[PDB]
Formats: structure tokens, sequence, C-alpha cells
């Protein structure tokens, strides 16, 4: 009997992805594989598992499912917990996008662009919340205690963010076994693609944190590939145009990286750049291209509808599927159930490896334990890996991340350290010498109006009693 | 045949302390003793000359004094080398403090208080030199490798600054025999007499880096001194005032820092708060008292020309023992020229320690080796030492720095490691990159545009052909 607990499986489209990738894994899609999908969202709960029942028929995969809103019943005795959630107050909110939307509002209201949340080296929208996460980190660590208690040889497999954040001080301050996940590392691709270069003719590596991850590594025909790029950003940068709002790997921003640093930066770590890229709309066009990139306050507004209208649509799906049992939701909607064909994500060939012995290498969030010599054996970081059922085994890391990079990713273990500070401590005043140090901060009378007024929106009670 | 040499002889109130100092320490006095004031500053350099020479024969002391202009015969065979040298441009200016004066200037002029150099965790004034202190690194880095050649054996003594960033990147590029020195701890004779307690009845230890120390023990009759500084402040706190502008050490800044980080920073550490404390003058006066501290717009400007005018006044007074061979110094400026009794600073008590084995307690800058555990063994940081014939000594430091002032000391530690690279890489993108993370930056092209100004000042010329 193997379970694979879902613990936020309302995030449908994830969890069908998941459901359907066991599904199509010859070694898991067995009777013996039980599939726990747990959720505090009853409508989303409910529709997701009628969904994902009538996929996994339609695959002809004998895996069953169980849905549930009890956590320790999902956690009970797991093999594998892939913590997908993202906390939201439900008196006010029907999902987690929207504390960090309003929180980012009244940041912006008080003169932080894109919100306090957004800092130099980490843009990314909605990775931390009002700077040391605490619903995402106390979810985090209330299943990691649960865990090592109930589950004491299960995998945490954390997906929620802040990963770099949570992998760690979880690690740190309960050592349970969890290990962050994230698929940054498939910008490389892109790469590939734009240089005209079979992939698997490449011999390639990246190495550093969360979304600060490097291509250390990038060779072709027995010799270093970076030439090829160099020649691509002569002859073929000027007409490069971004796809969608989400096409940063080739941008402006990513060669000027590449042009201090002598490595490129690789998938989300193009969002972190400095304050150079980001000032402004008109600067993130300038650097990203039309869209001006997913972290502005056009484009990231008109996803996070996106996703709403998603979620009601999956609800409405399920409704459709029990009044037609007959429909085909493959046929349908074969975007959103495909067949025949795995997602590329990391989850399942990371289980499949641990339990089956596929061995296979991934990308994934661990402590460092020497691999990069000038960072601490205890701080997580992005490694390349190979994952068998003797667990986890650290590439050596060839080339070394180049000096200038390695005094970039220090300042963002700080700012890893001075979050968890913030978190741990409950001191406010913690949460003030982050801002004091932000850029945008004109004055201390500044940082507590902006913090004072985000306290007190009312979906934020039990941030304001934990830190009061 | 000891050799005494001092690089920047026309420093003369410090080249009158260090011969005096020498001249009243009986292992030193004596005609085996040669001191030797090198300096590229003719009419300074002969005027010092003339009142060390007069001051060592009203103390009836028989060390012999060297005036040279070149640096080479100076270094040449020295056991000791002091290096306190300010270089500046002759064609420009007449010393020094004339190039950070006028860069300051121009920075203000293009949106930055007080000057590109003052950042947060370093606000003292003259510690950096358009980020990198050119000048001043390339001078030490000259003498190191002068010395290797010339005189293996030899200690090069640094003082001129910056400190940190001069004694790493000369021990890290040329592994010559340079250790810092800094007498900031003196900071923690002023707690011990505004809370009224003998400082020999005192068990007292600090340790960071340089200007970034704190008082990690502090102890009274067998217990925790640190409730009596909590009596102190909230007893009398309240009517502090600072007796002169370089009067911090009990501020209501130095308090705040040592409410947030649990120990206090002792000396110019006081300075180099965060932004909270310096936004603005009047933000200076409120967490500083009257004056501002020191380094302001008003009291910086005050205090060197009050250096400018001594400078010419040890001139004329030169001339004036010329002319009356029969007046004694010790009697007419009995401050310039004290007799009986020591300065109380490190130099000539470590000159000392290392060739006669006079053992003595000193806190210098010196490769950490283990020290601080969660620190690199080759950073350079400010240390409690014992020095004797067999060098010097590390103490074990406890209690440990706290956590947060760990947290602290790791930012300072990577702005030296930028300027570092900055000055070897002679890149300019470097100190863009650097200012990027400055808050006072609004845009990238005011970054551009300061350096640009600052670059092509004349008194710049080297400084502009060195980085393009
Ligand atoms: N990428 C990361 O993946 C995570 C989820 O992203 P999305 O799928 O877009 O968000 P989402 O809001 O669509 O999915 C999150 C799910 O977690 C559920 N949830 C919230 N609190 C929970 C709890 N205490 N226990 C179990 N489930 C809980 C929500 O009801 C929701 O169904 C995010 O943290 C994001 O940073
Ligand atoms: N405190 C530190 O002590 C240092 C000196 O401070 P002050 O005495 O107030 O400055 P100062 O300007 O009064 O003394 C510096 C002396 O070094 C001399 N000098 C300049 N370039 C030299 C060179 N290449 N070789 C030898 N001598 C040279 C100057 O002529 C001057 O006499 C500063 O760097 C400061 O940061
Ligand atoms: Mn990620
Ligand atoms: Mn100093």
């Amino acid at each position: 009997h193997m379970k694979i607990s879902i613990i936020g499986a309302g995030s449908v489209r994830f969890a069908l992805q998941l459901v359907g990738d066991i599904a199509q894994t010859e070694e898991l899609s067995r009777e013996d594989t039980h599939i726990y999908m747990m959720d505090v969202h009853e409508r989303r709960l409910n529709a997701s598992y009628i969904l994902a029942r009538k996929y996994v028929e339609e695959l002809n995969s004998p895996v069953k499912i169980v849905k549930t809103s009890s956590l320790d019943e999902a956690i009970d005795g797991a093999d594998f917990i892939i913590n997908t959630a993202y906390p939201y107050d439900p008196r006010y909110h029907d999902s987690g996008s929207q504390r960090w939307d309003e929180v980012t509002k009244v940041g912006e209201k008080h003169g932080y662009y894109r919100g306090i949340d957004s800092q130099e080296l980490n843009m990314v929208s909605t990775y931390t919340y009002v700077l040391s996460s605490y619903p995402d980190m106390k979810l985090a660590l209330e299943i990691a205690e649960k865990m090592k208690k109930m589950a004491p040889k299960a995998y945490l497999m954390q997906t929620a963010n802040p990963v770099f954040e949570i992998t760690q001080a979880v690690r740190r301050w309960t050592g349970a076994n969890i290990v962050g996940f994230c698929h940054g590392v498939a910008g490389v691709y892109e790469v590939f693609e734009k240089l005209d270069l079979d992939p698997e003719e490449v011999d390639w590596q990246v190495a550093g944190v969360n979304h600060g991850i490097w291509l250390n590594r990038f060779r072709y025909r027995g010799e270093d590939a970076y030439p090829l790029l160099d020649e691509w950003i002569e002859k073929k940068l000027p007409e490069w145009e971004p796809k969608n709002p989400w096409d940063t790997q080739m941008s402006p921003a990513a060669m000027d990286m590449y042009k201090f640093y002598g490595m490129l930066p690789i998938g989300d770590t193009v969002r972190n750049g400095s304050w150079k890229y980001h000032y402004n709309l008109e600067t993130k066009k300038k650097w990203f291209g039309k869209f001006g990139g997913i972290d502005n306050e056009v484009e990231r507004p008109k996803f996070h509808e996106q996703l709403r209208r998603a979620r009601e649509r999956l609800i409405k799906l399920a409704e459709e599927v029990q009044q037609n049992p007959g429909m085909k939701l493959t046929e349908e909607h074969p975007e959103i159930f495909p067949k025949g064909k795995l997602s590329g994500e990391q989850h399942i060939p990371f289980i499949n490896a641990i339990a089956n012995n596929k061995r296979v290498r991934l990308f994934l969030n661990v402590e460092n334990q020497g691999t990069l010599k000038d960072f601490p054996d205890d701080v997580v970081m992005e490694l390349p890996v190979w994952v068998d059922c003797c667990g986890i085994h650290r590439e050596k890391v060839e080339p070394d991340l180049t000096h200038r990079i390695k005094i970039y990713l220090w300042p963002r273990i700080l700012r890893m350290e001075w979050n968890l500070e913030a978190y741990i401590s409950r001191d406010r005043k913690v949460l003030e010498e982050i801002l004091i140090r932000d850029p945008r901060t004109k004055s201390y009378e500044q940082i507590v109006q902006v913090l004072d007024e985000i306290f007190n929106l009312p979906f934020n009670e039990e941030l304001r009693r934990y830190y009061k």
C-alpha cells in the first residue's frame, strides 16, 4: 500500500497533473497506489475529486483516489506528502492569491511598487507574504511536526512558496524529511531551442538557490557553448520578442545579467534581478519586452483573474461530469486532461525513483552539504541530484559558480535568514529592519505606517495576534 | 638596529604621538631604535621632522630620527612599517581629505546625501573613496610588494582607511604580513564611566569587524553587567547630551541598536547603523544629539577645516623652533607634546610586544582563523588578541556574538567583497551594481551620471584611466 497525499488538492490543475502522471507511470499505476486528496475548500475538493476519478478511469488506470478534509487522515502513514496548499482566511477570501493582491496594493499605496514583498533578488510575485510568510510557514511546520509522529518515513515534498525559506526552516527547526520542488530549471530548454541545439547533444548543469540558479555548465560537441550564446546576443537579441508575459529566458535582462555575472540565470532567476530591471512598468518593458514580464500591475492581476475563472470552470465541469457519465474529459478538454504523455515535472519521477528505484536526474532544494564549498553545509540550495531508492545523491558542480555569482547568492541567503528570524522571533522590529534596507524606504515612519495598515487588514487578524 | 618607518609622517600629530610613545617606552628609547619618517609633502615632512627631533630631545630620549622622501629607503630592512599615508593629487590638492570632500559634494549634487561612499553599515566619513578606494588600496599594495622583497620580516601596520578592505586585499592578494589597526574599542571606557564602574573591576570583551564591533562580554562582580546598562537607559538616557560631535557611544542610536541586536555596538560602530539614524541632519540630531554626530554636512567640513589649520600651525611652529632653540615645546604646547604619559593607542605597545616580548592585550584586524565560527577562516575581523614575541594569539570570543549581530556583519563582509571586486576587476560596472543596491538610487541613469561626474574631476585622472 503506497499512499501519496496531496495537501491542497484543490489546486486541481496541479492535482490533475500529479494524478495524470501517476496514472501514466507503469510502476505506480496499480491498485496498491492510494492517492489521498485533501483540501479545506469543500467545493474545490469535491470538484477535483470528481475530475480525478473520471480522468483516471479514462486512462484505464486502477489507482485508488480518496478525498478527505482531515489533514491528519491524509498524513497518517503516508509515504509521500505533496504540499501545494495556499492558506487563506475563509471569512473574507476564497483563495490565497487574494491576500497577496490586497497587501501588494496596500504596499503600493505607501510607495512600494509591487508591494513590500517585491524586493531585489525576489521580484517573483506571491513568493513571500509580508516578508516572513507567516501562514505558509505555519502550515508547513504543522505538517512537518504531524508527520514526524504519524509518518516518520515520509518525504514532505514542498511546492508552496516560499520554497527556500520554508524548506530551510522546516529542515532547521524540525529535522523533518522535507525536500523543496521547483521546475525553474526548465528554462534551459528555451536556450537550446533559440540556439538550434539538440538538447540531447548538450552537456549542461545548473546550480544555485531557488529562483537563483545559473547555467554553470553549457557545452556542445566537446567545447564550451557560451560563445554560441554570445553570437546569438550579437545577431538575434535585437529582434527577440516574448511569446507571452512569462517568456523572459532570452530577454535583454537575462543577457544583461549574463554579461556581468559570466553565466546565464535560468528560469525565474531572470525575474529576480536588481531593481535596474524593475523600477517601473516602462523599465520592465525595456528589459523584458512588450508585456513587462509577469510581475507588474497589469499582467499579474490579469493572470490571477484567469486562474480564478479556471477554478470556477473546473467546478462547473465537475458538475457536467456527474450529469453526463458518458462524456470523455480527455476528448472535450484534452489540454486539461492529456493522455499518453507525462507532464515533465519532477514530483512523480521523484516518487518513482525513491519507491521503485527508477533513477532520474532532478533539480531539488536540499542542504548544501559541501556541494558549493563557499556556502554553509546546512543552507538549502537548488542542486543537480540523482535520485534512486537509496535517496538523493548530489552531483559535483563543475565548473564552480563564478565569484560574482557567489557574492550574488550570499545576499539572497542572508535575506532568507532575516525572513526566518522575522518569523520565529514574532518580533515586528525584524520586519522593520528588513524594510529599512529596502531602496524604496524614504523614512522610518513610512515603514511603520505600511506595516500598520497591512496588519490591520481584517484577514490578517491571526498574523496581527502572532506579532503582538 | 630596530627600524620603525612611518609612511605618511606628515600626519605630524599622529607622527608625534608615535614618536612620543616610543621615546617614553623604556625598552624602545635606545640609540639602536631608528625612526624613519617618510612623506611626499616636503614642507609637512620637514616640519614634522623638526618637531619630532626637538620633542625627543626634551624627553631626554636617545632614539635616532631619519627623514626621507624615498619610500624604498624607508621600507628597506624595516622591522615595522606604519602606513598612515593619505594619497592626493599634488597638482590640485594639498592633502587627501580634499578629494573626499569634493567627491562627496558631487554625490550630494546627484541626490546622495553625504556622498556615495556613505552607505548603510559604513557612514564613517572618509572611510572609503568612490567605493573601491583606489588610491589608498594602490599604495598599500605597492608597500606590500616592496616589503616582501626589501623587508620580508616586517609587519605592515595599516592605519589608513579603509582598514577592513585594505587589510583583506593585502592579505589575500599578496600574503604580506599586514595587520590592521583601529582603536574604536576605546568606547568601552565611556560605558564604564557613565555607569560608575571601575574599569579594572569589569570583565569585558569586544569582537566583530572594523567599525563593526560589539560588547559581547560585559560582567561586573561575577554577573552580567548589561542590566546595569538597562537601568541607565531607563533613568539616565533621557538626559544624555554629547560633549562634542564625536561623542556618540551612549547616544539614543547606540541604545536603539543594543535593543535590537542584544549587545552594545562600540565606538565607530555606533556611527555605522542603518539609514534609520542618518536620513538627514534633523534625523541625525534626534539619534545622536545636538551636533548630529560628526558625519554630516555641517560638522565634517568644520572638522576638516580644523585639521587644515592645524597642519599650517605645525609648519609655523617648526619655523619657530628653528628660530628659538631654547623654547620648550612641552611647555608652550603641552597638549601637542605631552610628557610622562603614553597616548594609550595600540601601535607602540604592539611593536614593544613583538620585539621585546612585553605581552599586551590589543584589538587588531587579522584573519578570523575560526575564532568566529560562522565566518570564513580568511576573512579579516577585528578581534581581541594577546601579542608577544611569538606573534598574535586570538582570544576565545565568549559569549558568542548574537544571531542578529552575525546576520548584521555578513552584509558588511559582502560589501567588502564587492569593494574588492570593484578594485581588482577595474570594471566600472561593479561600482554600478554597488549603487543599484543603494537605497538612494532612484534610477540606473542616476548611477551613470554621478559616477561620470566623479571620474571627470581633474584630480581623478589616474582613477579614470584605471577604470577605462
Ligand atoms: Mn519556483
Ligand atoms: Mn578606525
